[PDB]
């Protein structure tokens, strides 16, 4: 092919930030002789030219400018914009001429007027006392405006370390936190905040997700005779209280001593006359759960 590019689809940046757009090319034709970058080019057909607003020129050409070239004749088309702003946001145009021929390459910018949120990505499977990895993306990077990526807990930072990865290649551009933490039960339901920060720790943008973790049914066992009075073969009920399960039970059953009782596969152990410890077990699809031990005594 005569003019081949790699470049992203569509580079992403808010006002007050910068964006840097990684670029490589190769044309046929040899080296270039002029480049003008345009924003929102028009083809005049009656002229044969292309219009519209010229943000660089490399005919009338510094380290001082907003928008700078940090490419070369040959290979790298590399674009840096520092500061961006949102009237930058739209199409692009790469106007290259080499000797012989003419190119024009097409480059989104997309501009937000706020910083855009980042986005969590959740597994589908969080379940207590097993290690998750949880990543916050966020579709920016640019050298001239470092950022950072914190996870927040009921809206207090974690202390699990998260590794920060950041790329910016002519494939993709993003920053990445990947934070791995074992959740216990009592994370299910509540909000776990991916804040994008300056370099300062100034908020900028968040994405939240609220936790799914699956356990087994946690108990609360109550007996009623508020504890062990009977002294004769007096009547005795215990309920078992389911407190949290995720997902919903599935079966229920009493134990004393270790072993289950005769048929008793409801959540109320009703005795009407047997004085050692017991406990109830219910059952969800992650496994069974067990309440504390009560002692009965005459
Ligand atoms: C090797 C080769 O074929 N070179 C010829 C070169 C390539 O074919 C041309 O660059 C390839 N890209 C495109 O088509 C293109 C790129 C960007 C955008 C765009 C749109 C919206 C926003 C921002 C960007 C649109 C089209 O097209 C030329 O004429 C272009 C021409 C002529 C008449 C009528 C029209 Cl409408 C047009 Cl676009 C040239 O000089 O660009 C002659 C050269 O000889
Ligand atoms: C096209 O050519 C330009 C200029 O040679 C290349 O830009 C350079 O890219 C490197 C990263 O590959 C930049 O290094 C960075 O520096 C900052 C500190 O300023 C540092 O914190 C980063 O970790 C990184 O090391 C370098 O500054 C930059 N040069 C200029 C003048 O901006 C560009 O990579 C080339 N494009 C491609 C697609 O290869």
């Amino acid at each position: 092919s005569k003019w081949v590019f790699e470049h992203p689809e569509t580079l992403y940046a808010w006002e007050g930030a910068c964006v840097w757009i990684p670029c490589t090319y190769r044309a046929l034709d040899g080296d270039l002789e002029s480049f003008i970058l345009f924003h929102n080019p028009e083809y005049n057909k009656a002229t044969s030219k292309f219009d519209g607003t010229r943000l660089y020129e490399s005919t009338k050409d510094s380290e001082q400018k907003r928008v700078q070239f940090l490419g070369d004749k040959n290979k790298n088309c590399t674009l840096s914009i520092h500061p961006v702003h949102l009237a930058d946001s739209g199409q692009l145009g790469l106007r290259m001429e080499s000797k012989t021929e003419k190119w024009m390459e097409r480059i989104h910018l997309a501009v937000s007027e706020r910083p855009f949120p980042p986005h969590i990505q959740l597994p589908p499977e969080i379940q207590e006392s097993q290690e998750v990895t949880l990543t916050c993306l966020l579709a920016f990077s640019c050298y001239g405006y470092p950022i950072q990526l914190q996870w927040l807990l009921e809206g207090v930072p974690m202390r699990q370390a998260a590794v920060t990865s950041t790329s910016l290649t002519i494939k993709s551009v993003f920053t990445r936190s990947e934070l791995k933490f074992s959740p216990q039960w009592s994370h299910h339901g509540k909000i776990v905040t991916c804040q994008l920060q300056d370099a300062d720790g100034k908020f900028l943008s968040a994405d939240t997700v609220q936790l799914n973790v699956k356990h087994t049914p946690k108990l609360e066992i109550k007996v009623t005779p508020s504890d062990a009075i009977v002294r004769e073969g007096d009547s005795v009920t215990m309920t078992c209280e389911v407190s949290s399960s995720n997902p919903e039970y599935t079966t229920v059953s009493w134990l004393k001593d270790g072993t289950s009782l005769k048929k008793q596969n409801t959540f109320t152990l009703n005795l009407r006359e047997q004085s050692g410890k017991y406990c109830c077990q219910v059952s969800n699809d992650v496994g069974p759960g067990r309440s504390e031990e009560v002692f009965l005594q005459v």
